[PDB]
């Protein structure tokens, strides 16, 4: 029993536009596969963990104009929502081309969470740093997105750069 | 003094080992290190070279293929074992990368599912990473069962646990029959 994740999709474009004028942003919000379906019972589940990394995209990601400029970027962030099979599951990515994910911050922010010593963070990879975003209680929060996904027998994955942006890739089962 | 030394001090005398080690395993190796003048703590280097010594066996043991199976795959007859270390930011970083048949991705999806850490639904939805990740897992492996029985620890187990007594990280990466390469982050210190 699928039904198109457009069910899914259809009010996001309104909720990026209100949020982008209203965090004084400019945002060109665009999505693809709207038509990619899916088990009907994943619907209402997914709303909230998709809504909550497209704010992230509006408000953490996608810099202020000036800054933008400052950097050297096109003027407009982008934000892209897809959709698409691979496989036996359902794909789902929300991509900004915003500031990236400051990941001393995290680090910073884990070792006062006691999760881990100055020592120990020196030689973390990006990917690991990226990660402690999923243990529960670190942030609503990454940490929920994480566990609502995992409900719903799915992966998350984060990637991240400094000035590049921010990509978070969700994979449902295809049942 | 300074208690830093080039890394050569281990590496030194990997050339002669892998050189043993491929023909003992039936095997044409094209065996490169790059950066041995990296210097780093000495503890560092006097733990390291059993943890090396794991990754560079499991590369020419279990990555590498036989002549034979290297032409029928459409690769060259010979393979490359990569050693390498170079400085970044405030670490070492040390690679050990093989041009081999790779982490058998499905075995450890299967593995996981069997021992009932995931299910079929789930296993379909896990990054690469996130599968890879299990060989890092303590009582994971059927084998790490096999290395244990003579009263030792397996290969992932000793590189991981030696790696984190220096404060280090380590990760793999690997495709389907492209490789594998394991990076370990050491501090400066
Ligand atoms: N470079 C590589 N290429 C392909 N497979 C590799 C690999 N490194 C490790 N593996 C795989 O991962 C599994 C475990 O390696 P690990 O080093 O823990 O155990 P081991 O089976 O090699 C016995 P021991 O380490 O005690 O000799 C291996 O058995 C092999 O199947
Ligand atoms: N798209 C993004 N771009 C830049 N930084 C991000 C993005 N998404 C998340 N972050 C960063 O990751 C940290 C946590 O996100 P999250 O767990 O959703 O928490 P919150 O909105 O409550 O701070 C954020 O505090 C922010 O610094
Ligand atoms: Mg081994």
């Amino acid at each position: 029993h699928m039904v198109p994740i457009s069910f899914v999709f259809n009010r996001f474009p309104r909720m990026v536009r209100d949020l982008a004028k209203k965090m004084n942003k400019e945002v060109n919000f665009i999505m693809r596969g709207e038509d990619t379906e899916l088990d009907r019972t994943f619907v209402e589940e997914i709303g909230e963990p998709l809504l909550h990394l497209l704010r992230n995209a509006i408000d953490h990601g996608i810099e202020p104009k000036e800054e933008r400029i400052a950097k050297g970027k096109p003027p407009i962030g982008t934000l892209i929502l897809s959709a698409r099979h691979e496989g036996n599951n359902v794909v789902i990515e929300v991509e900004d081309d915003g500031r990236g994910i400051d990941k001393e911050k995290i680090i910073r922010k884990a070792i006062e969470k006691g999760l881990i010593d100055e020592s120990k963070a020196a030689t973390l990879s990006d990917q690991e740093i990226l990660n402690f975003l999923f243990v529960p209680g670190f942030s609503v929060g990454m940490d929920v997105v994480k566990n609502v996904v995992e409900s719903l027998n799915g992966s998350i994955s984060i990637e991240s750069e400094k000035d590049k942006g921010t990509k978070v890739t969700i994979r449902l089962p295809l049942t």
